[PDB]
């Protein structure tokens, strides 16, 4: 009798309604009868509304959970976006807390505070009513495939037609609009487009990004030509991957002490085996390239070698796999300047395909879209696990589908940007995941299992301080919650939910079908450790990783000469035939690295509604325990920023990359 409901609504457009709500408490003694929350002369559940409604009825036990109910709206969006709901029975010392943060359409049961594991102590009625929830998202939230080669994603033609739950805010889809091509005329590029000329010379393509006033100028846009700098890229640029030490030349990758020697301080075989050499080897190209608008592409590979003062240099660039005559290996000595340079390009087209579709578009979005949709599909808005990922899945499920048309669709931004754009790009997307393992994710063992993990021998990969910095930080939080839920490896193998979680990626997630090699995914969780290993990877991809690897592109792609994402003409057959107006000639067109920035303008666009590491603001999340965890590791963060910060105030060009109030929580483009 008599309870005291505060009915908080959330701030997003739309998130409140006009429907008549009424409230039915249940609990121990019983449940009660829905009673209209609804204060006179007043607009109830509106903008962002928060209202204390008295109201009263029969004494509900303990309150064992809550049911919210709405109508359709009224005459003059009745779909409610409720925060939190907070009642107070006036026959209970208690202060129940019902975090929601989800669209209210029709109904909406909920569960108090302290999130729970399916077995843990939980009355008759929470669970069935739990389960029940479950039942109801393995349908709402089901499985698709657009081929055989491509990890599963959400069912849903149009964005629009996905749950509200995960589309995207009026916040995303205006900053995503106004910055889509729309953002395009802003960037007074408008007249390029129609324009199929050539350009004068390097420094003219620097017009595509003056009127793109914000994050400043391209870092590249003036050393970009620099050898040194060229080098340090593969180290800090958009594409921290690939690079990996060389413990021995390649059998096709003919590189000879006769070759390089000149570009050695301190012998070539002793500089290998002595941790100063590493190597780019680009074979999973062999796509296939144009979309009379002919496109190119190779899959060369790459000699780096660190300096007397730990500068990478490039020393060796092998345009094509095959080595010979026509195939030879450019060093930066080639006589003939422009050679050298050409190859310096070509190692870029193929490392632009490579990095936008493979490393950014298939192993950030695509692949791990699909443990989100396991995430809604298996796990309870009670469990620990979904509390913690929720914040970091969103945005995903929404710009994969936006994007499969936009984006990499026909006549998709990104499908008229890169030399694979004629649709190539779709079956090399293929082929990179038919060699996705989820072991690839896990930036400790990736970094040392590329001989890239010693500072000494590899200095100035900031990607890799700055990224395992965050990873010991979202590794430490993420267990200390699976410690908190989790009491022990035995827990976990209990918890059928995180096992259905797992298993659905497992065998639906990342089909292991036929070509496939195993994409490393478990098919049940064995202990704590190494669901934390999950947990970890994922929430540091869906964060970190994307924005490392994405957000990076203004600088990396700024200046098109120094990551031209298309050719125009064949690679080099013969040498010295390389002229300015050769390889200017093969360079994007005006209108082609037009459709770069314009492409990239797009994909690193923040919006104001963004929310970033840290942050966790609206996450349901009740234990006590948990928001210390929280708050520790966002204290965590803090140093990071500081300490990452300090670092910068002290290099040429600072990695700001991965600073926690830049890195998204998710993926949302
Ligand atoms: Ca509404
Ligand atoms: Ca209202
Ligand atoms: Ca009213
Ligand atoms: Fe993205």
């Amino acid at each position: 009798a008599i309870y005291n409901v505060e009915v908080e609504t959330g701030d997003r457009e739309h998130a409140g309604t006009d429907a008549t709500i009424t409230i039915r408490i249940t609990g121990a003694k019983g449940r009660t009868d829905y009673l209209k929350l609804d204060k006179w002369f007043h607009n109830d559940f509106e903008a962002g509304s928060k209202e204390q409604y008295t109201v009263q009825g029969f004494d509900v036990g303990d309150i064992q959970l809550i049911e919210l109910h709405s109508d359709g709206g009224g005459y003059w969006d009745p779909d409610w976006f409720v925060n939190r709901v907070i009642i107070i029975s006036s026959t209970q010392d208690r202060v129940y807390s019902f975090p929601c943060f989800r669209w209210v359409i029709k109904d909406m049961v909920l569960f108090p505070g302290e999130a729970t594991l399916p077995f843990n102590e939980v009355p008759a009625i929470v669970s069935e009513q739990r389960q029940k929830e479950l039942e109801q998202r393995k349908l709402t939230y089901q499985w698709d495939y657009v081929s055989d080669d491509m990890p599963g994603n959400i069912k849903a033609k149009t964005h629009d037609d996905l749950p509200r739950d995960v589309q995207f805010t009026d916040e995303k889809s205006r900053s995503y609009q106004e910055s889509r091509k729309a953002a395009l005329v802003n960037l007074g590029i408008g007249s390029l487009f129609t324009m199929f000329e050539n350009w004068d010379s390097y420094d003219d393509y620097h017009i595509l990004y003056r009127n793109w006033i914000l994050g400043g100028t391209p870092n590249m846009a003036d050393r970009w030509h620099e050898d040194r700098w060229f080098g340090y890229q593969f180290l800090n640029g958009a594409n921290p991957v690939i690079l990996t030490r060389c413990d021995a030349l390649p059998s096709n990758f003919p590189v000879t002490n006769e070759h390089v020697n000149a570009s050695l301080d301190r012998n070539l075989d002793e500089e290998i085996k002595d941790g100063h050499i590493y190597i780019v080897d680009f074979k999973v190209l062999v796509g296939a390239k144009s979309y009379a608008d002919i496109r190119y592409c190779a899959a060369p590979l790459a000699l780096f070698y660190v300096n007397k003062l730990g500068h990478l240099m490039p020393i060796a660039i092998q345009i094509n796999q095959e080595p010979g005559p026509e195939n030879p290996i450019w060093t930066p000595h080639e006589e003939n300047e422009h050679d050298w340079m050409m190859a310096k390009f070509w190692l870029g087209v193929a490392e632009s395909n490579f990095h936008q579709l493979n490393t950014h578009l298939l192993r950030t979005h695509l692949t791990t879209e699909s443990f989100a949709l396991s995430t809604w599909r298996n796990l309870a808005s009670a469990h620990p696990v979904f509390k913690l990922l929720q914040p970091h899945i969103y945005g995903v499920l929404a710009i994969d589908t936006i994007g499969r048309k936009e984006l990499i669709g026909s006549g998709g931004i990104v499908d008229q940007s890169l030399s694979l754009g004629g649709g190539g790009h779709v079956t090399f997307m293929e082929k990179c995941f038919k060699e996705v393992n989820l072991q690839d994710y896990h930036l400790p063992n990736a970094l040392k299992k590329r001989g890239v993990d010693d500072p000494s021998k590899l200095p100035g990969f900031y990607y890799r301080d700055d990224g395992l910095a965050l990873w010991e930080a979202i590794e430490t939080f993420i267990g200390e919650i699976i410690a908190i839920f989790y009491k022990n490896d035995d827990d976990v193998k209990r918890d059928n939910e995180i096992q259905s979680w797992i298993y659905d990626v497992h065998k639906n997630g990342w089909r292991v079908n036929p070509g496939h090699q195993d994409h490393g995914v478990p098919a049940s969780f064995e202990s704590r450790e190494q669901l934390k290993e999950v947990l970890t990877s994922l929430v540091f991809t869906f964060s970190c990783q994307h924005a490392a690897v994405n957000f990076s592109q203004k600088d990396h792609y700024g200046f098109t000469p120094n990551a031209p994402a298309v050719l125009r003409h064949p690679p080099p057959k013969k040498k010295g035939e390389a002229t300015l107006q050769s390889i200017l000639s093969t360079l994007p067109s005006k209108s082609q690295a037009a459709k770069a920035i314009a492409t990239v303008y797009i994909l690193t666009k923040f919006s104001e509604d963004e929310r970033y590491l840290g942050n966790y603001s609206a996450t349901a999340w009740e234990d006590k325990d948990a928001l210390d965890a929280i708050n520790r590791f966002q204290d965590k963060l803090e140093d990071i920023s500081k300490k990452i910060k300090q670092r910068n105030e002290n290099l040429e060009v600072p990695y700001i990359y991965l600073l926690p109030e830049r890195i998204p929580n998710g993926t949302a483009i």
